[PDB]
């Protein structure tokens, strides 16, 4: 298989879906995410407020406008946890959104396509860090 897309798509994914609501990589990944995008959140509330309502988000077609969106973020040449991370937990914010809008069934194509963006955009890069291990390490 392609052990570093399911690994990325299951903590991704969980990630997102428990904003709604296995492996020890992937738990001690699950944690570290947990941990560090809860509190990039509680510190961009604002500004992820004021960009999401920009984006104004209704369902999932709106859902699916974000792949593009997403691939235009890496085109700075910026790779490093922080920036992942941070695109990360702002996928979580619009997840959080999607529940109150009542459109849940986008988040797990949200978390497929984030995972997809991540993964097809920074493969090459992910794997010299290790992956997952990589991200755990940073953020210990
Ligand atoms: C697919 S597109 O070309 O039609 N639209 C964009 O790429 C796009 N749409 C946006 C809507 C809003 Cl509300 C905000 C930004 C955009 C973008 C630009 C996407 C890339 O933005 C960044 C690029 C690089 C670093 C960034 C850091 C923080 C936030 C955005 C960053
Ligand atoms: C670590 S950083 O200092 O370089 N900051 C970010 O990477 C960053 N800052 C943000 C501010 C807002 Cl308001 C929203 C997002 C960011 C980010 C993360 C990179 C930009 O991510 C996105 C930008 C635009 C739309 C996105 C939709 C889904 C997931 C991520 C999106
Ligand atoms: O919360 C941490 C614990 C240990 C090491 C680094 C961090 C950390 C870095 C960031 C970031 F803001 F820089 C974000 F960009 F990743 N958030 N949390």
């Amino acid at each position: 298989g392609d052990e570093l897309y399911r690994q990325s798509l299951e903590i991704i994914s969980r990630y997102l879906r428990e904003q709604a609501t296995a492996g020890a990589t992937s738990r001690k990944a699950l944690e570290t995410l947990r941990r560090v995008g809860d509190g990039v959140q509680r510190n961009h509330e604002t500004a992820f407020q004021g960009m999401l309502r920009k984006l104004d988000i209704a369902n999932e077609d709106d859902v699916k406008s974000l792949s593009r969106v997403m691939i235009h973020v890496f085109s700075d040449g910026v790779t490093n946890w922080g920036r992942i991370v941070t695109l990360i937990s702002f996928g979580a914010f619009v997840a959080k959104h999607l529940k109150t809008i009542n459109q849940e069934s986008c988040i797990a194509p949200l978390a497929e396509s984030i995972t997809d963006v991540l993964v097809r955009t920074k493969r090459d890069w992910l794997v010299a860090q290790r992956g997952w291990d990589g991200f755990v390490e940073f953020f210990h």
